[PDB]
């Protein structure tokens, strides 16, 4: 395998996978992949073999899944009662925010945690910290802070959960890089994935919103954390002005398609 620290491509991909297999992943250049559990979305996992078949082609391969948020087509859905429920993600009372401050969501995470260990995954990829910032800020009858340090607690609890299984598995959150800000958040990571720093379906992220993304994504990488930059563009000039920036940051990059249907390959920037 790659060693963590010399890790410097990688894939992403969390659906669509040819006739529900990783093949194409398997056969790709890159370093590291990240994947979902389940190769339908829901409750079909990957299996220490399939994994095993990634890792033999000498990649890291990080299991994507959700800490803030289920949704009914995933199998722990009839696990969390109305209580936990914090309201639609995008409108569809399918996706829900829940409480995942609360001991009731700790076992469905624990158990993709489990499953991650189970299949043999490198480590986990955590969608859906940003959950702090999107439920109200009463949500726990406190405040947006509180909810920030929750998020935080989650997170280390699922750190030391994975390591003393595995020592060697990391933490990786996606995304709400503004956490770094809790002295817990670092001591607990081991990475950072980072979406629309630079380009965002072709628009640049020239935002203060964005700038501030970019600072506490250098705040991670400058406590020696893997930093993962996924940009969304197909148009050559904002390609290259993804990896170039990413990498002159210390960041390793990735340029893809928002779908996050198939493993893009940029000729000249990814390995071949």
């Amino acid at each position: 395998q790659v060693p963590w620290s010399n890790v410097k491509s990688f894939t992403y991909q969390l659906t669509n996978y040819p006739q529900g297999k990783l093949d194409a992943i398997a056969a790709s250049k890159f370093d590291l992949a990240i994947v979902e559990l389940v190769r339908d979305g829901s409750s079909g996992y990957f299996t220490a073999a399939e994994i095993s078949a990634l890792k033999a082609r000498g990649k890291q391969v990080l299991a994507y899944f959700e800490i803030g948020a289920i949704e009914e087509y995933r199998p722990e859905w009839s696990q969390v009662p109305a209580d936990l429920k914090l309201g639609p993600v995008s409108g569809w009372p399918d996706e829900q925010y829940v409480k995942y401050w609360d001991e009731r969501w700790w076992p469905i995470v624990q158990g993709r945690i489990d499953r991650a260990l189970a299949a043999g995954f490198n480590g986990c990829y955590l969608d859906m910290v940003v959950t702090y910032e999107e439920i109200p800020a009463n949500s726990a009858g406190t405040n947006r802070a509180d909810l920030a340090r929750k998020m935080v607690a989650l997170i280390a609890r699922i750190n030391t959960y994975a390591k003393a299984r595995n020592p060697d598995f990391k933490v990786v959150p996606q995304n709400s890089p503004e956490l770094v800000d809790d002295p817990a958040y670092l001591p607990a990571i081991d990475g950072l994935g980072m979406e629309d720093m630079y380009w965002s379906d072709d628009v640049a992220c020239d935002e203060g919103w964005c700038e501030e993304n970019r600072t506490n994504a250098a705040r991670v990488r400058a406590a020696g954390k893997l930093v993962l930059s996924t940009d969304y563009a197909t148009q050559s000039a904002h390609v290259a002005d993804a990896y170039t920036r990413s990498r002159a940051a210390g960041f390793v990059p990735y340029v893809t398609v928002r779908a996050l249907d198939r493993v893009t390959v940029n000729a000249g920037w990814d390995p071949q």
